[PDB]
């Protein structure tokens, strides 16, 4: 019990199931420990779940990669099986209930919820494909059932891990979901980069002179005239709602300037987010900029398939394993703009 | 642990260091436990500590009769040794920490504090007898040591309890102090009687004619004529203050009448006890009516004990194992008024 | 300040402006101090302030008689003038702001709210005269000036107090109420009488006989054929829905019997009470049943008063100082149903 | 929305539908409202989830009768569909889910728990009808599926409602049970009687004459010389440890002579009952005594089965619809003791 | 209500009016809202008001540009007609109570309180010209109307924004103040420039010259020999007790370095700060080093206005709307030191 | 009391003894006051205490320098005499009672607690000399008794303060231990020196050099060949399980490339620190990685103290004022690795 995980998280850095207990506290929202003649916090609530709860799942983290939470979402995942994912940025579960990791909160393993099964707990494979509704994270393909292949990063302990020939989690993630005991086959999706304005890299060339070009010099050196990159990338803040600004690297790009304030009313990993932001010389400013974290030459791609000849139209492009819907609008042959709904 | 002790607590009653575990919650003041599909509250914290350990000392609650805790305090017990006791009107524990029982609450043993030890524990006795300063409390006279002899009652898991040839838990306690590592010599004592308006039965051939004499009748059946029965212990709900009304009996006979609100604002087992008193016929209210619980025939003898000549005198008086001063007032050879200070 | 409001309220009952410190914890809704070696409870937050705001103005209650609040609540009063008074069923004060009593929550005297001022504070009655909108309280007729004369009850210290030549604190309140530095003109107004089911008292003859007669002997006693006292005052019981009951002498009569269940959602002294009431013998039920405590003599009169021609009708009553409103139903030159809206 | 349903509980009693706004404050388990100059304390939340749906749950309450809690435990409800049942001597639902009832809270219907469903809401038989694994509750028989026939009561709004000819909302209650859509036969089965201490009704002659009569004179007047009903049913109270004593009927004789304290662990209705109780006079006490409400007779029939010959044997009996076990202790051709397990 | 609320905010950025629900918790200081299977934080209480509420008075902050809060303090704004403005560094509203913004917190819009009125709000113009006591807040002149004409910067959700060709939001405001329906008309004043160690830029050639020059330099290119500018806006560490530094370009300089800590007790824009600071190589250190943050050359100009022949005296300058008072201290015609008391 | 206290931090910075109040909200957590209009945090509980009371502690923080935590953890200081100092890191108190500093926190100055007494405090060297169980920190030499002289850094409000000619709080301290009234004599030690890798300065051409060379070319330099400084200082990244890297300064270098995250479970200053590293190129991890911040010129000298020629040997360190126990393992003559347990 709790005095137990308690001693597992100083001892061993987090639960291991080994034995042995402390003293403790629980207060309000907050764990405390007797260590020697201080009281030391150990943990604080940001959950809707009992304070000593919440630390046990904390603790009971599982600490391994896995793929952002974005994903998972989008394919439906309700609840995961004898493991608990746990979200820095939120400081939460992924999800509300559990199986096989907490008495608590533990429910039955049953059953009409979209269970997700990870290879490298025992036996998970076999239990996966016993089950009608389902997800499997894996490390390697599975014979020759359809499979959904994962982007070139991965979640691990809070950051974002890039693949590479020296990464020791694993980072490409091969997702399979079946609905009634049937196996999924989306169409080919592209993917977000995961990437914020604390922590962003490019990933390409157009990305790199996307960071460093006088605006005016990119969009002639890969012929964007008629795609309003202006409006829609680098955005416009003359007037006194702020304009376009609906691609990261973009959001990016401005904010390194020193003079962009930005609230997040929902935050979390998410194939879209939401931003109210305002620029701090003009007073320009949006309550819902949506953004959209595409690799630029992704983003430049979907944009050249559009059909300027016509006034408005809804977009449908498959990423992070949905369907995103874009608003174009153009005019005289050109993008006037093109964002997110 | 935390599960552990809510395991005792539901299979066995109380902490008895069973093996097993029951899921918990801890929710700000409150201790959940998951029973079939229901969450089912088992604690409601009135203390100053941390809800869960708070639980905790209550599961390891003493069940055991033992002297009131007005005597312990009068004694100046500042803490039990290995054992914990529960006050069930306070919901509360006395004192503050422990020892050799919680480790949270645990203190070291060591110190120059009076510590309480009991019969009932092993080796506590011979622990007492190498402790300066102490206190040992005993169903049985050991040897000849100077020894205060407690009272006819005793509480026992919330109740007080009367001796006599039925009781199977022990009421009369013999009772030692050191200081110094020297036994005090007991001053020949008083006791009060730990009765209440819900709780209250007469204890002598005096307080039964007492609940049921009209006022003149009694007042001359035992000579009171010159001891203002009426204003002391009668009461007086004549005027805009409430008159006198100082001994329990009187304030138990008044309020079973049914027209009396009062309101302790310091509530707990106590030689002395403070009222906020109302009469709902006459308005008459005094915010602070002293009360003491003595048996009446005694509270009769002190009175017949003192000088009517002396206007004014602070009288001095051994009970409970303290001294108590009272104020009695005369004028022409009568009492005026007698209370507590 | 906090340590020396806990010691006048420890010390001297309540807030008297006596000097001394006692040693305080706030604990979440609750208030501690160490008294020996324990921590006792002094005061359980209910109210919508700060624990430690809320236990100041609970010491500094005024501890007199007054006007039910009701009467203050229909004459509009909205704060008090330099006194605050403690409502014992809600553990609250009457309103929210205050008035030169606690720094913390009083408001600058200048503002057009109603404010309520008492004779028994030296110069309010003064302050009332220089005041254009305000209420005044007092146990004594002003002069000749325009005056509401209350019942023959008041509160004090929780408690429902009745008129008599015994009365120690004033029951009997001239109240004026001023609007542009105007005085109003009283409507002449019948009283509710803040009776309740664990303290409720007969007042009139008819009242008694109420509670102790057989329906069908009193209904013909006092000449109630046509005025359908078993649905209106006794109650019906026999249905799904739980008919009539609209008057407290009838619920209180019928609830004595012991097959009463009721639930009050909005809880305080009220003109108008809704219950949400059940029978245990016929699983009757309501779940707005709409109650008033008029002197029974008094809701007989107004019965009386009214054509028994009219099918439907709003029936408008003076009543607690505002007006008050109900419905009656007639049919076939009878009474079907009378309630308050 | 959280004010609309303030508005319905004030308004109209619970949650009807109709609409409306209230201002509501959320204060850590309460909330308020504000009324006139004032804020009202509407709710006390007692639950693991957040105030405001607590409070919202309770304002859906379903207000109609229904079966004991202990039976739906018994029948393994884990939910119910598009209702919810407010237990009030907990203060909390039953269970922790909800379906169609409040957003926060639902779960998709779909998943393999025992949903049970009730004729009174429109289209939930047909729903039951095509789940496979659900509990149906009825007012009246359903063709001829087998069914379970509940007892000669209900619970309704708090309290117990008994089966007669006056009552208006159903307490005679068919119950059916589905497991992989197949029907339950039911097995014949006694029933608990879901007494109290403080609300409790003989039901037979033997249950009158238990209640009044001597013991000596009772036991000989059933026969019951060879049953041990001095230790069983009516309790010892000479030994340190509180003798049997199993027997509701016996434990409110014995309480009724007002020398008893109970403290119940774990609160809420349920087949057995255990309580740690003491005896004010002796001193006599047991952690957990086991207790059972069963009419008297058919305790009696029960032990009157049973061979006295055997020195120790688990009886197994049909009671609330589940097997519940006790101990029978013999001794040279009588009963020693006989308990729950 | 809450629900729509919570909608607002995460759909449209704030509260627009616009209509729909969201599930949502309250639990404690927190709001959560149901976003998939998550629950997500949306809210975090700063607020001494009722969580629910407080969230409520954020959703509905007044979103656009206003002058700093120290201006709006200094001309003792009570409470703002029909908006609400949001302090971001505190995170709390402007005030306690509302008009025509929140029902709970709505008082009605009466009246001694200085209401304070903006032209961007319809009618606010009209409203403040018959309104007695008020301040009124204008992107424009007013007529003839005596004006305080405002600093050349304001706040726009939370930060600090310059006037400039290419503002869109306003920056230059003309205040206008009535007490008894006569307005006000102060003497032109200086203004503070509400700068912070984390965000300074400097606004004249002398403050560019301060930050980057050598001491020595510096004040002999501007003849301040005779101004202690070392001790008073350098600041002086050599010594137990650290010296001088009251003027805020002198503290950013310093800070810059990396040598300081500061702790600041009572937080939020005002015309003074004070702070508690250390120096960490010399552990100089003043537990109350008052600082203003003023134009540097208009420090200066405060100065060299000061008759150096006096040994004390109370200097008095307009400033931010109000009168600050600094001590100035001289000996041997030159300035000791220079400090706001 | 509380207001005072309130008063004293605005007015004055912390706990002066001065006079005057401000009004004060305790709520939960926090503490407000009531400024002008506006409410105004200055508080929040991270203690196990009231939130009145370690507000109080904190006002009342001894602002002067003093030797870092770890110390006093090292030496058992229990409790400190008339002074009480906070730990900004954690915000809290060193312990968790207190002696002549707090009514409701102070205990008797009694005793089998080491008491940690300081020189500038009135007589309590005196008060040191005079007791059995106890430590003294000065700043100078105190006649002939053995003493533990301090490191060249101490700690003063918050920052850690580094020896020098300049500095104006005492950095040396001398300390003094006695146990039975016997002063304790240990043998030289070493010191760790209280870095972070927020706050890094190094202190000697090792450690510059360390912090700018390419590892190959630092080792050559100082002969480190045989000493596996690449697995235990540098550390190692190319594994699942991340290597060594127990030394601070390793630590700090490796931060500062941009690709480490770090949790740290049990925070607060000690001796040894334990992290949960991720390195997010290679994602090597480890959960309990034990660093300590040992001058590197002397974590050199005790590795090549060490006898080589030996498989595993515990290696005893006399640090901060204990000994630190050091795994050190071998092969072929050179170090494996050298690690903390």
């Amino acid at each position: 019990g709790l005095e137990n995980i308690a001693f597992n998280v100083v001892k061993q850095g987090h639960f291991i199931g080994v034995e042995g207990e402390l003293p403790v506290a629980v207060v309000n929202d907050k764990i405390f420990t007797k260590s020697g003649v201080n009281d030391i916090c150990m943990f604080e609530n940001k959950t809707t779940l009992p304070t000593n709860i919440a630390f046990e799942l904390y603790a009971k983290r599982a600490v391994r990669s896995h793929p952002d939470f974005k994903l998972l979402h989008n394919l439906q995942a309700d609840i995961c099986y004898k493991f608990v994912l746990w979200d820095y940025e939120r400081s939460n579960i992924y999800g509300t209930a559990t199986i096989g990791v907490c008495k608590y909160t533990d429910i039955d393993v049953n059953s009409a919820l979209n269970i997700c099964f990870d290879i490298r707990d025992n036996c998970s494979l076999e239990k996966f494909m016993s089950t009608p509704n389902a997800i499997f994270i894996s490390d390697r393909k599975i014979k020759k059932y359809p499979c959904m292949v994962g982007p070139d990063y991965a979640y691990f302990n809070g950051a974002i891990i890039r693949d590479s020939d020296v990464v020791k989690q694993p980072v490409k993630f091969y997702l399979y979901k079946k609905v009634n005991n049937e196996f999924i086959d989306p169409t080919e999706c592209i993917y977000t980069q995961s990437r914020s304005c604390s922590d962003f890299l490019p990933l390409s060339d157009m990305e790199k002179d996307f960071l460093s070009f006088d605006s005016d010099v990119f969009i002639k050196k890969y012929g964007l005239e008629n795609y309003a990159f202006e409006h829609v990338v680098y955005g416009d803040f003359s007037h006194t709602t702020l304009g376009g600004l609906h691609l990261l690297i973009g959001l990016y790009k401005r904010q390194q300037e020193g003079h962009i304030i930005m609230e997040e009313m929902l935050k979390g990993s998410s194939t879209i987010h939401n931003y109210f932001i305002t620029e701090t010389n003009t007073a320009a400013f949006k309550a819902v900029c949506s953004v959209i974290d595409l690799k630029l030459d992704d983003f430049v791609m979907i944009l050249k398939s559009q059909d300027l000849g016509v006034v408005s139209k809804v977009v449908k492009v498959p990423i992070d394993l949905t369907m995103i819907e874009f608003m174009l609008w153009c005019k005289d042959g050109q993008v006037q703009t093109f964002y997110p709904r």
